[PDB]
């Protein structure tokens, strides 16, 4: 009966409130004042309304809102002590060592449950190794991906988030087939109407996540680097063609590639391959009937390299407006493809961060990279990407020598991650 | 030296500019007043002010611009008497046969040269086939394209015409290489600054048109047809992709595929095939250089079949805006898309016309599916396109039995060009 929440951000508070009404533990959250003002406010505006708020926008999803109050707020990470039994990440993928190694003995050897909410590919066996030294028979569950989207409105009542959107579908994976905990992840599941998939390992739900496979592409190469890190005279866009944006027979054979590369990989393991046009058409966006095939969506996974590239570009070109949105009196739709690249920026005690796009895919590349190697198996298009992201910040750092930058920029992150990983893969 | 022109419009005026300023041809014209309130509009503009005009926009080309009168304006094609050494077709090709017939014997017979502006795929043949009855030797010349864009700006007065554009590079064939006629054309177009290629004959020259391969697929569709005859709930565009026009991975592989149709009927005549992708790209307008890769535009006819029409999607992806325009501050380029199409509509004796898109299309595509017949070759492609126009024109016939409507709705025309055509293919 006591669960600890590490993460203070919209998806912990989220998932604190479907623990609080639907499940029996006593819940704790931990964010880090010891490292960010973002986490701060965080805390100072729980600690003065006593209470988190989940509201919705459409109301189909029901069930999700709520206001609520925890049982303890943590301040940092090495403030928590005491015995919980379930511990969700709550955090970016990147982080899952490096915050459980904060956690102190007793706390890590009380735990039996570890779900990985926003897992990179790789992620549970990092976490199952590491958790090792701790529990003999850790169980470690991996979700393909949060439930859906949930913000802060106002800064300044972080307390406070929107869930606007759910998924269509979840994949949902344990180290323990069936378990007591994946049965009442599934009831709950359908309490809150989300359909929910149980797939044979966590691995496997960690592959059917399409950023996995379409966020590196379009953000490790050298026009979107170039938007992020140096700036345009004029705005680009993620989705846009050449040269409104990065998208290009070159960038989609390069998607193409990296897809494959990953579909080797998970042959070596044994998981099945992921029909990476279907899932995007079916499970993402929709397009209309006559901009695709239902015959070459279906086969993809047979079709000749070019069609494949051929059918992707198509994808990308049909949802640069929403083909089903409600197009004004002049035939034109909502421009769904505008959206701006995130650039470097200085947070408050000025110090040059890289946003998530592409830090978060600097670090599941790597981790691609690094099984690649360990398994025997080519990656030359993960390499390619790694290469061109260390460029970009050692650029950075040549070019400006005048400013405080975070560790983002140093090469090369991740050991203790990349270890974990060795060690793991030599055991099975 | 006289000199007969068939054509009252811009085309017409601009080339009658040119022969006046570097010819010594004394020139009539000729449109039709039985016929057109178009026609008569230009008959009584001219006869007011007994002088036509042409203006530029671009200063680049001077030699074309200039005010002047003419020896007569015929107001009907029947009207015309005496003897004309060169007659110059600039009418719509759908017209030069039915043209032509209508001139007097004592005319017909003083013909040396007809020389055809605008032809479509085998309009010299027609013509020469036409002509051998009254010349023993005539001589036919064939140009790609009209040499630019002249258009009236004002309605009002259509004796005055802008020529906007000139074209990069036109092409020429004679039935008589090298003729006198031959070297005075090529001695002009560079004293109007005007690439100019020859050709081994007219058959090839006509080749040499984009619109040839590109306007039948992108109007004898489902999609355009309804635009046209039937209108949509909002408006679409010629250019653009699903829903918001008719450009799709369907339509590209029609385009393929009556480009080769196409390709199969020139081997026949021994004509060098065309590079649809270099010749639309090199010579109409640029895209960027990494947009496309420029082994794949030099070796496309060598290319995979998917490659090709992945390759002729994304010319058309490329050029939804103008990639070499001016962005605005947002990012924003010119929506070069946006084309409307024409519908149909009633000229002021209430008749109903169909535009010149499809209409000339029909024309096109019915002489290459005749040529193709005689010559024993397939053309399924083109069947389709004509079967479907054919069937909108009859569906709009059904839905609009209280409204006039002109013999451009009627089965099955171009008799007489058809037998022309199977006449000429006899005898080589
Ligand atoms: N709707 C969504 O936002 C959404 C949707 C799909 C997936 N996800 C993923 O789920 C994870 C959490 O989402 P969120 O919206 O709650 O984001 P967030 O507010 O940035 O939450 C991340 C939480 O972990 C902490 N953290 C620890 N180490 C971190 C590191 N190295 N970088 C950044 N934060 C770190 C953050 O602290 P601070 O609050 O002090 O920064 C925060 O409390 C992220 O990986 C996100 O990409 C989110
Ligand atoms: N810049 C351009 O406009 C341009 C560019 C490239 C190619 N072309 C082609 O060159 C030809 C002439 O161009 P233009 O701009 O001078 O067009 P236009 O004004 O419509 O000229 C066609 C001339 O021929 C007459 N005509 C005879 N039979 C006809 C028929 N069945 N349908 C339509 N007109 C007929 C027209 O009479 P009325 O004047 O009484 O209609 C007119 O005098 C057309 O085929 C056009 O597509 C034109
Ligand atoms: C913003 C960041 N990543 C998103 C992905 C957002 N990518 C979509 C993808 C997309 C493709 N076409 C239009 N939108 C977007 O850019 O809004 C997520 O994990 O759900 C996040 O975790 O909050
Ligand atoms: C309008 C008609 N036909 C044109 C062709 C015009 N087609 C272009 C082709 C095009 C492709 N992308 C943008 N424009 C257009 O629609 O303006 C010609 O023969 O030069 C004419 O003869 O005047």
């Amino acid at each position: 009966s006591k669960l600890l929440m590490i993460g203070t951000g919209p998806v912990a508070i989220q998932l604190a409130n479907i623990c609080y009404l639907k499940s029996d533990y006593e819940i704790d959250m931990v964010g880090r004042a010891s490292t960010s003002e973002k986490s701060k406010r965080l805390y100072q505006a729980y600690k003065k309304e006593k209470q988190f708020e989940v509201k919705i926008q459409n109301e189909a999803h029901q069930h999700l809102e709520g206001k609520f109050e925890i049982n303890r707020l943590y301040k940092d990470v090495k403030n928590v002590k005491g015995e919980y039994e379930t511990v969700v990440m709550a955090c970016t993928a990147d982080a899952y060592y490096d915050t459980l190694q904060q956690l102190s003995l007793e706390t890590l050897q009380s735990v039996k449950h570890v779900i990985l909410i926003s897992p990179t590919f790789g992620s549970q066996m990092i976490v199952e190794q590491f958790m090792s030294k701790f529990s003999q028979d850790i169980e470690v569950i991996s979700f393909s991906t949060y439930l859906g989207d949930t913000r802060i409105v106002d800064k300044e009542a972080p307390n406070h988030v929107l869930t606007t959107g759910v998924k269509k579908k979840l994949y949902m994976g344990s180290t323990h087939s069936n378990s007591t905990m994946c049965q009442r992840i599934s009831a709950l599941a359908e309490q809150l109407k989300i359909q929910l998939e149980v797939v044979e390992s966590p691995l496997h739900a960690e592959t059917r996540n399409s950023s996995l496979y379409v966020h590196p592409p379009l953000f490790m190469n050298d026009f979107s680097l170039k938007a992020i890190f140096e700036g345009t005279d004029v705005p680009v866009y993620v989705y846009k063609l050449f040269p409104e944006g990065p998208i290009t027979m070159t960038l989609i054979r390069e998607m193409r590639l990296m897809w494959k590369e990953m579909m080797a990989i998970l042959q070596a393991f044994r998981v099945p391959s992921v029909n990476l046009l279907q899932f995007m058409v079916k499970e993402n966006y929709p397009v209309r009937p006559e901009t695709l095939d239902e015959g070459d969506i279906e086969h993809f996974e047979i079709l000749p390299d070019i069609l494949q590239e051929y059918l992707l570009y198509v994808r990308y070109t049909a949802i640069l407006i929403d083909p089903f949105s409600q197009p004004d009196e002049n035939g034109h739709y909502f421009d769904f493809s505008a959206v701006p690249f995130k650039q470097v920026y200085k947070n408050e005690q000025d110090v040059v961060q890289i946003p998530r796009m592409p830090s978060e895919d600097y670090y599941r590349t790597a981790m691609i990279q690094h099984i690649g190697k360990m398994l025997g198996i080519k990656t030359p298009m993960i390499d390619q990407f790694l290469t061109r992201y260390e460029a970009s910040c050692q650029a950075y750092k040549d070019m400006h020598q005048d400013q405080q930058l975070s560790s983002q920029f140093n090469t090369n992150l991740f050991e203790g991650d990349k270890a974990l990983v060795t060690k793991f893969l030599e055991i099975n």
